[PDB]
């Protein structure tokens, strides 16, 4: 029952670990950063590590020519699947689990989901226990994914039938529940020119992040308990 250590893979440095930071405060939960569009390897071997989240970003899961960096990820994911350490991914970090896992990546075709959207869940699957049969969530994705041969769905939406999945250990979720208020400014800010171009209003961005952070940190926090429960 060791003390807890998380891997936090990041793409982006805004696209952080949001709400997660908070809680690994909170219950004093060590955590690296891994930058490795810097060109940064692990600072400790895997099995340092209790959990590992893979963050988002825009780059594509079959975009490692112009994105070197995925390759080394790519060789962490099948690393942490066979060592079953407990990975969690999300947005890009669920589609580069799901490529790993046999299933195919490829662009959304029914629009891109930015803003807050409902998810649905769709199995009694014991990390999720607590979360609702019904959940507003934050999307920024334009890319899904089939739901690989192995894994049990664990979420869906009206867009998109493949939101979040379960594989052993390895949890895949194509959507937010880390992006609270003060998150939410930071990604309204680095993202202004394209929220302006999509004419998407970041004033109600931020204020149904307000009204919904204690709900996903609550959910978030369950949902990290169970994974690195021992």
């Amino acid at each position: 029952h060791h003390h807890v250590r998380v891997l936090a893979i990041r793409h982006v440095e805004i696209e952080d670990l949001g709400m997660m930071e908070d809680i690994f405060r909170e219950k004093n939960w060590s955590f690296d950063y891994l930058d490795t569009p810097k060109g940064e390897k692990l600072e400790r071997p895997l099995e340092e590590y209790s959990l590992v989240v893979l963050l988002g970003g825009y780059m594509g899961a079959y975009e490692e020519e112009k994105y070197p960096f995925l390759k080394y990820e790519f060789q962490l994911i099948e690393e942490i699947l066979k060592k079953e350490i407990p990975f969690l991914g999300i947005c890009l970090g669920s589609q580069m689990l799901a490529k790993v896992l046999g299933a195919s990546v490829y662009r959304g075709k029914n629009g891109e989901e930015i803003g807050w959207y409902f998810v649905e869940k769709v199995s009694d699957n014991k990390f999720f226990r607590e979360f609702p049969d019904r959940l507003r969530v934050f999307q920024w994705h334009g890319d899904t994914f089939d739901l690989p041969r192995r894994a049990t769905r664990v979420f869906t939406s009206e867009k998109y039938e493949n939101q979040g999945f379960v594989y052993g250990k390895a949890v895949g979720l194509q959507f937010h529940i880390e992006v609270g208020a003060r998150t939410m400014k930071r990604w309204i800010e680095a993202y202004k020119d394209e929220l302006e171009k999509k004419k998407i209003d970041p004033r109600l961005l931020l204020e149904t992040a307000e009204r919904e952070e204690k709900v996903l940190k609550g959910l978030l926090r369950s949902l990290l308990e169970r994974m690195v429960e021992s």
